């Protein structure tokens, strides 16, 4: 039961690089030596990584919808398919 | 100048994976035997995955928005630190 176990491991339920946690677990070790302002630079980095990624990955679930919608999804032969139209324009 | 080139390219910025990029390629190039329905399929798949992902993101974000809010990120020792605590707690 070493409890910066439990630490490492919630930071990596929120998606910190290893080298971000290395610099936590530093943090921890050794608070009387580190400020807020550390820790807190370590969060807004990862903060802006994540949601740089969800923009990223929101635009393609806009044109995957589209693409998705607009194909009947029967037998309808590919020959007539929007998708490979869509893609192919880009 | 081949034009499945930029097909491919297209695909790449949608996030699919070399085996969808695979299939499609296959409908692509001979649509006479194939379907929406086949088309269709592999634009779902990659969608789910893509909501997913932007869900287990979004909780991600969520979580970091509270952790550096909570800090006053100056020189305060980080013997102090809400986001050290809240890594505790997880
Ligand atoms: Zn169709
Ligand atoms: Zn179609
Ligand atoms: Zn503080
Ligand atoms: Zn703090």
């Amino acid at each position: 039961d070493l409890q910066r176990l439990k630490f490492i491991r919630h930071a990596r339920q929120l998606g910190f690089s290893l080298e971000s946690i290395r610099e936590l677990l530093s943090i921890r070790i050794d608070p009387e030596h580190h400020t807020c302002q550390e820790s807190k630079g370590i969060v807004q980095e990862r903060l802006q990584e994540v949601e740089a990624r969800i923009a990223e990955l929101q635009s393609m679930q806009r044109s995957l919808q589209r693409l998705n919608d607009a194909c009947c999804g029967t037998a309808h032969s590919s020959v007539y398919c929007s998708i490979l139209e869509a893609l192919e324009q880009g």
